């Protein structure tokens, strides 16, 4: 046989003492590996370490030869979940007796009914082998009806722990409160609710998908037939999905199978159809049984594709036929992970297979704080400052981009706080070294946002047009029961034209900034997408171009007939719409009744206030003091050329400075004069006019 | 050897000493497995538990190997049907000695006169390994009926069913009585002809072709007639094709084998062929056999398209070959489930290989009905209070619904009371909560039928009391698409068809199309929505494509209405035809909408600007014979449409009569009045915000805001239009 693969199982009849540091190894096997029943063996996940708990003989033999019951208490140790691999090694070292022994308790009471007269005991009457983790559930231990928990956290005199047998009278026993284990061993932690992010709606909609059919199966199935198993997470990539199913087998005391999925499936082989089988098979096994499945698009691509496979067929194929005969009155859930919901496979994406379907949305600024104060009290704050508005404003200055290595930003500051920290005290003691916020400030910008691949200081904006965009996105939303009461449709937007080098792009960046969401710009030329706006609800959807469509082609054709739908789609909730234009005379004439664009604004060139900003904004990078330039005789130089072409100037006068003098400490008047009279009046005036006379007969 | 499959097979005779706890395995297998014959082994289905069964000797020579017998008893202890793959174990656990059990046979009523003596004996030759499933046929002499049966219910006192040995001395029978077997072992129910119905014309001739030739050859041999070889299952997906497949297989004894789609098929070259010919040879072996196959189109796909290759042109001629050879012969029959026939090869479709070609088609009104009382009679009693009329009005309500989108509901209306009773009810308990009609009114939302998905958009929710318009057109569409269907059999006796046709000429922002998306919704009825530009496409042929796959849909839906949006976007080109693509779309609408085919379920509405460019050939009878003139409407449902309208407006702090206000909208035309008001209300809120009444200044601000958009010769033409009929 060579059983080379064991699992864990927790013992029933709820043993007390004679629990603990006990594995019911199969008489057959026991042998096999010649260990006698009286002796000391490593038990635990291959590779990682060892936990040296005394073997049994097990007893009966109903149990199944692969499985090894194990004590919660031991598994929690080394934090071994149910169904984690196990080997067992001969060779053993004798444990020396314990001697100085420390205990603790997680909880928060300390020194509160120190009897002691069985507590002692205790510790020596569980076979002894003391670990770090002690987990203790036995028995009912309290102070005024209540709870506790005791942790022998060290015992000082490739496992987890050295071994050590407790002993009555060679060691001394010291309680304080230390909340949890000693870090010398650097045992692994379990994940709590505490350490993850705050993310309420969704983890509350995990949660309760998850405990619907794990309490009550048998409502379920004596009320209809195939009842809700499977378990769909989808969103952005980097939000966090094998961090909270790992969370959620944790807290949960059911068997848990991992399941990558290139390595159930044998290439060129096609044996996934009995490895699956054989996984759900040790699934049903146990009644609480729990089935995680990583990059499930990956394995079950769509079927509509020609180059998806033959082993994906034969794999969707058992996997429907296994889902079908895994019954209905067992307690069975399969969670399953995939990256992106366009890559799930439509046959499984079904009404009866996967209707529960739960999605990580992009986090915004209050997600960030909440994770980023999460992660600081998680770390040891003895010097790092709290400073909730330095936190608050790092998350608003941030992009929104989801929260994605986030906990990498931390660690390269910490990185370029220790170098500074280095070179400032000549290899100093981490406790005399000093953590700022302007190496986090250099960081964050160094490793800039990946979700893609503005600001109102940044970006100005023009006054006149300040008061309507408020009033278009405060009346309608913020008070809505005139709307309801009087019947009044919604001014859903207006309709915004100027020449491609006005101030358009800028107003348009300044309302996405003073809306504070973030957005993707819809290019014009380019249903998914648009029925993508209703299901976040409140966000702002901005089209750069819709003259090309008024009227590829064929793209343009197609948006501007789906336009009709994406109207009364648009009706039920309105929210914001804004969008640019070219020709204003390709619009649509039935596209200008009340009701749907009730107003339209003409925008031009930016004032001096908005081109003032971005002249200091592009002369940031460069130098002012030393340049002497004021930064308003620019502007009122170049007012009426465009909202762009300064970058085009600041672009020219760097490249000319670079190829005169290589290196640049100063920009001097010379390559500014020169950036000036390469381009001049780079606009026109009759296309002004022109949107002048648009203006002034629409009314 | 290393036997790592087994297959389950009967005995030659019935053996009525030791009908239970029998298997026979090879005795080069079983001392090659180290298991002695007085040994217990577990066997059972693969990715299952196993069931205990004390090792047998083989019955010397010419026993295959990979065989397992077993007579009707192990096999229907988790509804084993034969040609199941099988997984022998050698961990066996002495069972506890029975007692106290009881034995209640199915389909019969409680009777004392059995004599509670001869079947105890049968129990005796049992020795040991009682479960709660075991089905006998208890011989004769039992009020001289010659079809019954007993079934143990169980026993009060990692396996399948609970092993318990049988002990005459204290077995302490009792008789009861209850229906199939016990809930809480979460036993395999063995269906029978139980969820399927509505098809009784298709499920009886299919029940047929499937007996004669495998239980009465005899007759076929006489006539000199070759028996049947393959059926042909071809229907619309979600059909329960798949579900007839596996209720033939399991309401007959025969030897089964199941190939679903790709899973045979690989990259390897001989290996589809060779599985194939594996398969038809196992078949072969053993006469009352029976070969499946699911999804035969994407497996043996028409040989004729250039995409499809070489390898499956092999294993078309294998398939072929295999079903009528020179050497292919037997006693099986073949059963092939596809989508679409055309995609089948021609060659396959011959009456040698598949003589019987069954149509499923799309459930009706009474196939609907039974599948959703059997659905609901599925959980029996002690819920679901509702009475046969509320399942009719479900069944009325569904018209495209497949019969697999009605489990569908049925799950999610459970689901969603579930959910509903962790609320109000503050997590009460289930078991009276039962089911109420608000439940799957309110489940019938976020469900969409199997063919009607992609086509389909948001649906509207527009009333008739949203809408205004005249009385006249309302009441004659309304009785034009009721009366046939709330009255079939007065047309019947009347033998009237439907008018098929309807036309709505008239200038914009006449309440035309409104008239039919408030129609739309409020019937229910399954409704298609076509857009003038955007069946119009650069590349010939496309919208006929188009065309014909919507007047498909919309016959395969059930009877149903199609309306036309800007019917006018399509023309002759305002002269003769001079453009092939307008020609080519116009030809195949009059085709569709009458041609050789005849059709007469769905009915079609068009609405068109400028009726001037449709020639005779499309406004003839049969197409479009109706016309209405469909113009302003009168002062009443003005008047209703200015009231809905007020409605929101405080009418009581108002008091205006608007008498002259009604004068005022009927001088403008329908969409105008409502535009007139809306600039209204933003006006009034442009100049002082929200205002408790509204007064003539902000409506006289609206009428010199917009003033006329409609002319006269529109009106006069239509006039004309409607007059010249005579
Ligand atoms: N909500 C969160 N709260 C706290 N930390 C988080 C959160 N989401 C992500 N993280 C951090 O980011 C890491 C990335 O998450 P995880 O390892 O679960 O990857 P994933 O997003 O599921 O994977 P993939 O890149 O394949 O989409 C986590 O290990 C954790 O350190
Ligand atoms: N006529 C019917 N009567 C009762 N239940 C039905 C009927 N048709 C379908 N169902 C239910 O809907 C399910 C869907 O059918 P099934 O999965 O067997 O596929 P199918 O309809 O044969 O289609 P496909 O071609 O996609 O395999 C059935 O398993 C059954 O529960
Ligand atoms: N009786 C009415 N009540 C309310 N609104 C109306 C009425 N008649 C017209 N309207 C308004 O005018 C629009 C056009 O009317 P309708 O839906 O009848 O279009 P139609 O006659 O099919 O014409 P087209 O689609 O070619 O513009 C409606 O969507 C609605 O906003």
């Amino acid at each position: 046989k060579l059983p080379a693969e064991f699992i864990t199982r927790p013992h029933p009849s709820k043993d007390h003492g004679k629990e603990t540091c006990t594995a019911y190894i199969h008489p057959n096997v026991l042998s096999s590996l010649e260990i006698n029943p009286g002796s000391f063996c490593t038990v635990g996940k291959i590779g990682e370490n060892g936990i040296l708990v005394i073997a049994r003989a097990g007893d009966e033999e109903v149990h199944p030869v692969n499985v090894i019951t194990l004590s919660t208490t031991i598994r929690s140790v080394g934090n071994l979940i149910l169904g984690d691999r196990l080997e067992l090694k001969k060779a053993q070292v004798q444990p020396p007796y314990a001697t100085k022994v420390t205990v603790g308790s997680l909880q928060g009471y300390n020194i509160l009914e120190c009897m002691e007269e069985k507590v002692i005991q205790k510790l020596l009457d569980d076979s002894g082998v003391i670990m770090p983790g002690m987990i203790f559930q036995n028995l009912k231990t309290k102070a005024g009806d209540e709870s506790i928990d005791v942790v022998i956290t060290d015992a000082s005199d490739f496992y987890l722990s050295p071994p050590f047998i407790f002993r009555k009278g060679s060691t001394h026993i010291t309680f304080s409160k230390e909340t949890q284990a000693n870090r010398k061993y650097n045992l692994p932690e379990p994940l709590s609710y505490a350490a993850v992010g705050g993310l309420d709606k969704e983890i509350e909609s995990l949660k309760s998908a998850i405990e619907i059919p794990l309490h009550q199966p048998t409502l379920f199935s004596s009320f209809g037939v195939s009842p809700p198993r499977g378990i769909l997470l989808h969103g952005p990539p980097g939000t966090g999905k094998t961090m909270l199913l790992r969370v959620v087998a944790n807290t949960s005391n059911a068997h848990v199978l991992t399941i990558n999925g290139p390595s159930i499936v044998s290439k060129y082989l096609g044996e996934t159809e009995a490895a699956l089988r054989d996984i759900f098979n040790e699934a049903r096994k146990y009644q609480p049984s729990i089935i995680f499945i990583d990059q499930i698009d990956s394995i079950a691509p769509n079927r509509a594709n020609d180059d998806s496979g033959e082993v994906e067929s034969r794999v969707v194929a058992t996997l429907l036929t296994l889902m079908d005969g895994m019954g209905a009155a067992g307690k069975v859930v399969v969670i399953a992970a995939t990256n992106r919901p366009n890559s799930v496979d439509p046959a499984l994406r079904r009404p009866g297979r996967f209707d529960q379907e739960v999605e990580i949305g992009i986090p915004d600024v209050d997600a960030r704080f909440d994770i980023l104060t999460k992660q600081f009290s998680r770390m040891s704050s003895d010097r790092h400052v709290l400073d909730s508005e330095a936190i608050k404003y790092i998350a608003s200055k941030t992009h929104g981009y989801v929260g994605a290595d986030l906990t990498a930003l931390c660690r390269e500051s910490v990185m370029k706080t220790i170098q500074r920290g280095l070179g400032t005290d000549a290899n100093i003691d981490k406790f005399s070294l000093k953590v700022t916020l302007k190496d986090v400030e250099s960081a964050m910008v160094d490793i800039r946002p990946s979700a893609m691949r503005v600001y109102w200081s940044d970006i100005g904006g023009q006054e006149e047009l300040k008061t309507k965009m408020k009033e278009m996105i405060q009346l309608p939303l913020e008070a809505s029961e005139t709307f309801a009461r009087l019947g009044i449709s919604a001014p859903k937007g207006v309709l915004l034209y100027g020449p491609p080098g006005c101030s358009k792009t800028l107003t348009a960046k300044a309302l996405a900034t003073e809306s504070g969401i973030n957005f993707l710009a819809v290019k014009g030329p380019e249903r998914e997408i648009f029925r993508k706006a209703r299901s976040a609800a409140p966000s702002i959807i901005f089209f750069d171009q819709i003259d090309a469509l008024s009227p590829t082609s064929a793209a343009n054709h197609v948006l501007t007939s789906l336009l009709n739908e994406i109207d009364g789609v648009e009706e039920l909730k309105g929210v914001v719409i804004v969008a640019a234009t070219n020709r204003p005379d390709e619009i649509d004439a039935a596209l200008l009744r009340p009701g749907r664009l009730d107003r339209h604004i003409y925008v031009g060139p930016p004032d001096v206030n908005a081109r003032l900003e971005i002249l200091k904004k592009c002369t940031k990078k460069f130098n002012t003091e030393e340049s002497g330039v004021d930064l308003h005789e620019l502007a009122d130089r170049t007012e009426g050329y465009s909202g762009a072409e300064v970058v085009l100037l600041c672009q020219e006068a760097g490249l000319a400075a670079i190829m005169e003098d290589l290196d640049v400490a100063k920009v001097e008047l010379r390559h500014f004069e020169k950036a000036f009279k390469g381009i001049a009046r780079g606009i026109t005036p009759e296309m002004l006019s022109y949107y002048e006379e648009f203006a002034l007969r629409s009314g």
